[PDB]
RNA sequence: UUGCUCAAGAGAAGUCAUUUAAUAAGGCCACUGUUAAACGUAGGUGAGUCGUGGCUUUAUGCC
């Protein structure tokens, strides 16, 4: 089978905000799956999400990020006027600074033609012929990537921090959000064991399927 | 196209007014640079101004 694909992830600031973290924005540890997944989507200019579903994806940390809290003046729509002191709040972000990881995407259960992994291959292969908006970011609008490029197993040749799928486990990622409230928000819990494996353990795997 | 898409902790503020490190003090009292000698005899040099004036025979030397 095609060896699945490694892409090493550089970014400065990221925020993935907690689903029920709306009070407070506080974040995950680790980028979710269906952060990934979207930041994936982007970097192929992919609008539709459902194109792209059976895609698994594992994540290494290759340096446990720092957390750190910023205050920000954040709007809302809670007000008709849009010039009404109701419609600014000032509330807490929390970021993670100098995310380093590597994400291996393996697109074998994919059932539409070219799959994730193809794409991806394709548009760091040749990027003049990648039609897409926006500039690629994780996380946040503002918080653009660093580096982002095609890398083997053996990038860092270190250690690495492993999001292992554990039933026991601390972290509750979602491998798929709905926006709107959390009724198809879809949750798996993990688990950062630290191991220098280059390559992904069978329970490291996380398949991007669709609520229903 | 990413719990995402939008998102200024923002506008203003003298650490200010006053305060002798001041009053007193000898580095002082003592010291010999004493004693003796044969010059026997052989070592050198760096710098301007331009056409008769008082004596004196032109002379040629003095001021």
């Amino acid at each position: 089978m095609i060896a699945p694909l490694i892409l090493y992830l550089d970014v400065p600031f990221t925020t993935f905000r907690e689903s029920h973290a709306r009070e407070m924005g506080k974040t995950y540890p680790v980028p979710p799956p269906a952060t990934v997944y979207g930041m994936l989507l982007s970097l192929v200019g992919e609008t539709n999400v459902y194109r792209h579903c059976g895609v698994e994806l594992a994540i290494a940390m290759l340096s446990s990020p720092k957390k750190s809290r910023i205050l920000r003046q954040m709007r809302r729509f809670k007000n008709a006027d849009f010039s009404h002191p109701e419609n600014v709040i000032p509330c807490y972000q929390e970021i993670l600074s100098n995310l380093k990881c590597l994400i291996w995407v393996r697109s074998d259960e994919e059932k539409i033609q070219p799959s994730l992994r193809e794409r991806i291959q394709l548009a760091f292969d040749h990027p003049e012929l990648v039609r897409r908006f926006g500039c690629l970011f994780l996380g946040e609008s503002d918080q653009l990537i660093k580096t982002i490029k095609l890398a083997r197993e053996d990038y860092l040749e270190g250690v690495r921090q492993w999001a292992i799928r554990d039933n026991r486990g601390r972290l509750t990622l979602p491998y798929w959000v709905d926006h709107v409230g959390s009724r198809n928000t879809r949750f798996l819990r993990y688990r950062i064991e630290e191991m220098d494996r280059l390559s992904p353990p069978d329970l490291a795997w996380t398949m991007v399927q669709s609520p229903i």
